[PDB]
């Protein structure tokens, strides 16, 4: 029955999700820039999810009866050395956000605040796919290594996310 | 060719558009906060909107072949007197949009490049809309003046919009 | 923003247009009153274009925050000395639209009043039509000469203008 | 009120946008004779859009009651030394393209010859795809340097294009 | 199989259907400065055939194993002195293509190319039409003479061709 | 354009998807000898899928305007030691087949033959199932050993084929 300070770990949270999906977009731009448009659409596609997860905690918060503050969205990195320099990034990334989320859900159990605990699991489940879905472009990008055909065929691929 | 002048000028703009964007979903939170949760379907509305305008944006730099930088997005204020003042606050921050966007207009003539001038006159038709639909809610806002009762007949409506 | 000189101008535009309509509806009397009840037929879509026309730049004018002033609409002449008379003065007629709309053009150019530039660029491509039709009416008029059957065939063609 | 000078102008870009389509038609004999169907197949229809840019300035002249004159189409080169090369050429001729365009514009802007002005903007942002659409696979085949494998997979990529 | 004097023939015919579309689109232009737009229809609408038989043959010699080399497409005559004679033209001028067709057909029978010889029978019954079609409309130009109204039907008439 | 060299490589693979249908339908003779109708009919099913390969072989080559030359078909061999050694040889063919298809693959590419090439990939990925299909039965044979029952049931599972 919300707390302030579960409303505030929230708003983090949905600060979190915004730099993900502007982390994203800064990807985009970078696979734009090397040809991939591909992956770039993959990134374009990612940079609207992660912006409907904080719409999601967004709505959550304030259906609570919380208030949403908003602060300011952070400058992101802006190049890699590779695909696979930027797919380990946002697999590191992911991981990262996954440990935010288990903090969150116990914090949520500590406070016996259940509507927050069940609204968090739709997360714990989505940060599965997120990280199973980076990691295998990652393992596909290592054997591909340097072999053009094979990374425009990934390439090929990823244009077809929606 | 499209100038770094250019490509630095419409990445700032890019820039604008997100801070507007972020600027109108603030205050779909302090609309929810005041009960006002049409207000606040408008400027979910208008975040997206913002977004998309953005996004237009982001695109052409890249197919002018320039790249796209992101700069951090400043925390919005998140307080307003009142939904008149905040609607006050759109339209002010709409007509100085639309100067930003004559200042690109004026400096892509100032270079020849007409790729970019005609591709902003999109966005100077489009800020006529802004401005007036805005402009609207202010006048409406005015005369329906302490009448909460027609304040909560323009919520209804505002709800409506998509 | 928007100037009370270019509303002026905007509104004596609207006028014109209206009157535009009003001098082809007297030439649909003209042609009815010689039994040529296909150019009559052709005057009829022509008046209810201009009107369009005219309530375009209507809605612009408040759209734009200024304020449609609504002036006397002139008593337009009745007689022609022929079907190829008449047409000559459409042309001349649209010609001379065109001139004014030109003007505006250069009015909104030299206030760097975009907007209004941009919209009257729909008004631009409009009266190269315009001035086309009537010039190719005209045309076929001077090809036909004194020929009855082949002014008749002519009105018959101009029945099925829609 | 369409000058002279305007028109041979138009008449001339005519010429260039039929040169144009034929230099396509020779590439795409070329790209048949080395067995490169895909990139056959891109070029014949650039040669059917190229005609189209083409047929609409074409009908534009007689529309502004200018005369469309015809001039012989020179005979395009038949050979390029790789696929690559072929498509700078690609490049570079619609950049120099673009200067043409660019130069029609200036040249309606002198004149007032506001009518041409606003039909031009189209070419305007024609000319932005048809760069960025030949740079990509500019881009493409230098990043596949020799690899024929990932030129054939272009090559079907390009097959897909209608 | 497809010998280089038949692969050269038949490239000579392709630039020949071409000046032949060539043809027929400068006198679109013609029958368009004298306000005859059926006319001019009917002679776009020979343009896109006449690329359309040209287009035929360039996939023939090259599914044939030949190499289509593309030649300078001369400049057309731009003037006739009325409709009647710019029919007469056309009919002439596929009478002259007629000739050229046969000749081809002997050409590939004395080399024994039975595949070219297949082939060009598509166009000995094509050219069967292209001289009764245009020997139909020059003697309905020789009746009409000078009247307008019949020379007006007739415009019609042409102006339904798709 | 395909060589001489192209050309002869591919005769010799008719030659051996000949011989490959005919050693099959050496095999169908000896199953038929010891009472394996369904292992038989297998056999007859690949002598005619062989002789399918062959087929498309010779007709490639003549659509490319070479000609097919046709060799002597060797006597196959007429007994194996048990259907475990019939199906291992069939296993050991194939991936000799699949190594003479590797070569070609090569020759074609060493020739910029990518018509050739395109063609060879039906073969690439037939030559997969063929293997696997071999390998798959081979593995079952092994399995079952001197088990009668067994042999019987994988008789019957053969005698499906279509
Ligand atoms: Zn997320
Ligand atoms: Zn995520
Ligand atoms: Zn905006
Ligand atoms: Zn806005
Ligand atoms: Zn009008
Ligand atoms: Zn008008
Ligand atoms: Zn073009
Ligand atoms: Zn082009
Ligand atoms: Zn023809
Ligand atoms: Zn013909
Ligand atoms: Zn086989
Ligand atoms: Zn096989």
């Amino acid at each position: 029955s919300i707390s302030e300070k579960m409303v505030e770990a929230l708003n983090r949270q949905i600060n979190a999700e915004i730099y993900s999906a502007y982390l994203y977009l800064s990807m985009a731009s970078y696979f734009d820039s090397i040809g991939l448009k591909g992956f770039s659409n993959w990134m374009r596609v990612q940079w609207q999810e992660e912006l409907m997860h904080a719409m999601k905690m967004f709505d959550f918060v304030s259906e609570r009866g919380g208030r949403v503050k908003l602060y300011a969205v952070e400058e992101p990195p802006s190049e890699w050395d590779s695909p696979l320099a930027a797919f380990e990034h946002v697999y590191e990334h992911e991981v990262n956000v996954t440990k935010r989320i288990h903090e969150l859900v116990e914090m949520a159990m500590q406070e016996k605040d259940f509507a927050t605990y069940n609204f968090l699991q739709w997360y714990v489940a989505e940060q599965v796919e997120e990280e199973a879905s980076a990691l295998d472009i990652v393992e596909k990008l290592r054997l591909i290594g340097e072999d053009k055909r094979a990374l425009l065929f990934l390439d090929k691929e990823l244009s077809l996310r929606q």
